[PDB]
């Protein structure tokens, strides 16, 4: 307000170097790939590992982790920020997790929640 820093300390000056959108949409194509109906019954790493509520929320960390994912580039971080601007999948709000908002029964044998 009166005066003072905007964020340079002592060195620092440009923010985080963003990629270039080859190497995210290749990331956001495996999240629309992992959410498929028929990937779901598939696909029990991302919904069914981070965990087992009613949601269904994924969380970011994980798929750099993923061997499918990971199988991109080292760069694990970008790789977060990437899924930032990826808007059709439902993100957690520091776009660091993926959730969905209307999933579709994979296996009706295999799950019977309540």
């Amino acid at each position: 307000t009166a005066s003072g820093g905007e964020n340079e300390r002592e060195d620092l000056e440009q923010e985080w170097k963003p990629p270039d959108e080859e190497l995210i949409k290749k990331l956001v194509d495996q999240i629309e790939f992992y959410f498929s109906d028929e990937n779901l019954e598939k696909d029990a790493f991302l919904l069914k590992h981070v965990r087992r509520n009613k949601l269904g929320y994924v969380s970011v960390k994980l798929l750099t982790s993923f061997k499918k994912v990971k199988h991109l580039t080292r760069d694990w971080r970008t790789t977060a920020h990437a899924l930032k601007y990826s808007v059709v999948l439902e993100l957690n709000e520091d776009h660091r997790k993926v959730r969905r908002t209307t999933p579709v029964p994979l296996f009706p044998n295999e799950n019977l929640p309540s």
